């Protein structure tokens, strides 16, 4: 039920929207979380998604980590979407502020290819420290499935479209 999106390519779409509000409106099959390897959803997209689930996402994530250990940078896991989606694909993009290799951003986007359609943020952008224009280019050049990108900041949305 996605609406108001601008088509960038055959499979990539973009909208100036809060991913939490977009998830509550659409209730997609898959919402992507901008996760860290420990699934500690403190801030950014992860903190906002977890807060919308009344912390049920953090409780579920802590049990997952206790059983399986941390994810790899560039890796992912599928957990419940709670009240936002059927599923949440927790994807770990490299955190540039922590010295993580930006080359892992392509591996992180490759996780999207296991799902026919997804609502997602730009990986590694925001508090993760990477250039969002770079993140959109890697998204477009890596993801082959249908991805609906929610870009929170209006000025960033405008720059992303103008420079595409
Ligand atoms: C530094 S920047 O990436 O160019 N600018 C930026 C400006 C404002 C925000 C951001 C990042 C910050 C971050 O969550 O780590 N936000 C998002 O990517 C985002 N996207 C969709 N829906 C959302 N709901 C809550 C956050 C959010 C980034």
């Amino acid at each position: 039920s996605f609406s108001g999106y601008l088509k960038l390519t055959d499979n990539v779409y973009i909208k100036n929207a809060d991913i939490v509000e977009e998830a509550k409106k659409v209730k997609p099959t898959v919402v992507v979380n901008a996760a860290n390897v420990y699934l500690k959803h403190g801030g950014g997209v992860a903190g906002a998604l977890n807060k919308a689930t009344n912390n049920a996402m953090q409780v579920e994530s802590d049990d997952y980590i206790a059983t399986n250990g941390p994810l790899k940078v560039g890796g992912s896991c599928v957990l419940s979407g709670h009240n936002l989606a059927k599923h949440c694909l927790h994807v770990v993009g490299p955190n540039v502020n922590k010295g993580e290799d930006i080359q892992l951003l392509k591996s992180a986007y490759e996780n999207f290819n296991q799902h026919e359609v997804l609502l997602a943020p730009l990986l590694s952008a925001g508090i993760f420290g990477a250039d969002p224009i770079h993140s959109l280019r890697v998204c477009v050049d890596t993801v082959r499935t249908n991805v609906y990108l929610a870009v929170f900041d209006k000025n960033l949305y405008d720059k992303l479209v103008s420079s595409f």
